[PDB]
């Protein structure tokens, strides 16, 4: 339960995953600085809905290997690719939740659709974050971007607490997920790379996804909250349903950048209603 | 330190185990939803009396992989038996803590007790923890029953925290481990797998164990508190005891289920008074 | 990346992790933590031109648990081994408070030929143990025993005690967050409980003095001044003089947990002895 999907100095490194149930594949990609066990409110609505599940845990993050390099999108995509290459998955729907939505971007774009019937963009980080001279319309600048860079220099599992709570955090309403819920969550980042967990900042932040949202021809679902705090739904999820004809979009109401824990129901309602289609 | 028991969607399912000194083998099989860690306070003074010890993490819970399928005792027996097997254990002692009883009780029925010297029940749920107007000696009723379900399946993390305060309180003494300890085995339960945690509730619940405890002609302890909250000896080792003519209790006062830790040394001497011939 | 060295039936394996490329630096963690430990050292070693190989001492961290090899011998055979299988040379051994002993060990035992430099970080030797007839050491038998009842009896909330010491400098008990705090008492939770045991009588009772005296390579001390587990004044101290040619970097207001709360001067020392 462990795919191999390269080597650094000659040491495997491995991606952990669980493969849950029996139907057409459900392939989950989580978000930083997460892994596999932040889809908990998902998987077994899934596998009763009648879907196989795949989870796994990307690079620098969960039970998956730390290497030192690989944290940026072509090296997260081959990793993906050896995945549904190893398990042999075909009409698999890929749902890329935050950064795990620039690795449905860029499989589609570097691999095509042979293996890929459908995809969801959750709360999700195309069509490109970065705010700049050159791109003024996107969400984050280099001053907000340092920041985060800094945090995870200087106290990472300070700024990590700080950074989960405002994860589940709707503006005000901070109640939405209990107080063991978030530590549980703290503590599954805390174990991952911190090279891996400040090079996903640069990916995430700075990977231009535009060019990819182009080869998308095949059915498409936006889910995203309109209280995002990390991933704003206008710059983000609504340009990504703006870039790709006949996509659907749930906005949903009130939900945070963790929606699918928070909004487990309507998350998974969206869901079910967009793979039985 | 793993053992293969099994495979599903075409991966190995491993126990993770430990195997600690030189003598007669004594299994310690842990309750729900922990680990082998739990028995910190048993190996050392096991180890010392010259048992070698064996503990192992359930599947699902610490170490050992977190499948789909298989959360229910047959298998749950069956993997204990490979574990037997593999390790080509002889003159075994068994000692199943609460849920973990019911592999005891199974793999005497199913197995014979061919490899099996003596076997311990301590804060243990047999013979059928199920409680109806038909089997009012049971412990559980069904709302109680639908309450722990209801609990996991929307607030795990949460549920898991109360129960972990119930778990090691006498009746209104809440101070018979630190906070601490508690947080670490509350951390221990939040890594479990999601799904194996839920069944294991029917598991543990309503499966029925008389017809095998009617098999037990090996010499028997019943190791139980007398405020035991959520195992309570009257339903459960009480009527073990009735069940099994040969066996002794030791009926610790003032203990509560987590009673290997809160009172380690009356446990650890009615364990060691049994083993020696 | 990571990957584990081998080192009842099952094998006992090393976890370790090997980052960048360039002349090795291998870190070796105190008790009761791991190579997480680690954190601050890691991006500015390799970021500098130099290979950075950390490991978990077996019972720590994410190598195996095993019930026996406890002590020096052993912990200097497992660090032979690893250094031997990746077949590393010019190596600076870095041994953070236990660790050093591991250093202090290793030169004695096995010599210097894959070695180039050592660094004491907060470190054990010379001799740990306090006593009548050997007063230079920092720890009576009182404080040993306290660990070692302390670690039997609950180990969990002695470590959430003993965490809180080590990053704090007398009063200043602001060094480091909670959430630092406590990410380290969480790998001290999950470390073997027998291993977690026995190591206090390791790094307290292993007498290094003969071994220091074998110590003809650059060395570095490195060491807080306000270190309550492993005073400089008992320790670093000592190893500075028992070793010709070696230099101290004292670090101001440090405790000894200072490759965390003092990352910048202890990075600093360590990097400008690394190139000299
Ligand atoms: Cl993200
Ligand atoms: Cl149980
Ligand atoms: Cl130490
Ligand atoms: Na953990
Ligand atoms: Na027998």
């Amino acid at each position: 339960a462990k795919i191999t999907v390269g080597t650094e100095n000659q040491a495997p490194i491995e991606i952990y995953y669980e493969d849950h149930g029996t139907g057409k594949p459900v392939v989950l990609i989580h978000g930083w600085p997460l892994s596999g066990r932040s889809w908990e409110y998902q998987v077994p609505a899934l596998v009763e809905a009648g879907y196989r599940v795949i989870t796994y845990d990307r690079r620098g993050f969960g039970k998956s290997s730390q290497p030192w390099e690989g944290y940026e999108y072509d090296t997260f995509t081959s990793d993906l690719h050896q995945l549904l290459e190893q398990l042999e998955l075909q009409n698999v729907t890929l749902v890329g939740f935050s950064m795990g939505g620039g690795e449905v971007a860029r499989y589609i774009s570097t691999y095509g659709t042979d293996r890929i019937e459908k995809v969801v963009f959750a709360g999700a980080v195309p069509p490109y974050l970065y705010k700049s001279e050159d791109h003024p319309e996107g969400a984050l600048d280099d001053a907000t971007i340092e920041t985060f860079k800094s945090g995870v220099i200087n106290d990472r599992l300070a700024f990590l607490d700080e950074f989960t709570k405002g994860f589940f955090a709707a503006g005000d309403r901070t109640d939405l997920v209990s107080e063991s819920f978030r530590l549980y969550n703290w503590d599954i980042a805390a174990g991952a790379s911190p090279k891996g967990t400040l090079d996903c900042i640069t990916a995430f932040s700075k990977t231009d996804f535009r060019k990819d949202l182009e080869k998308f021809n095949i059915p498409t679902l936006i889910i995203h909250g309109d209280s995002d705090a990390t991933v704003p739904f206008e710059y983000s999820g609504k340009l990504t349903h703006e870039a790709i004809p006949n996509s659907k979009v749930a906005l949903i109401k009130g939900g945070p950048h963790g929606l699918n824990a928070t909004h487990a129901k309507e998350f998974n309602e969206a869901l079910l209603l967009f793979l039985k289609d």
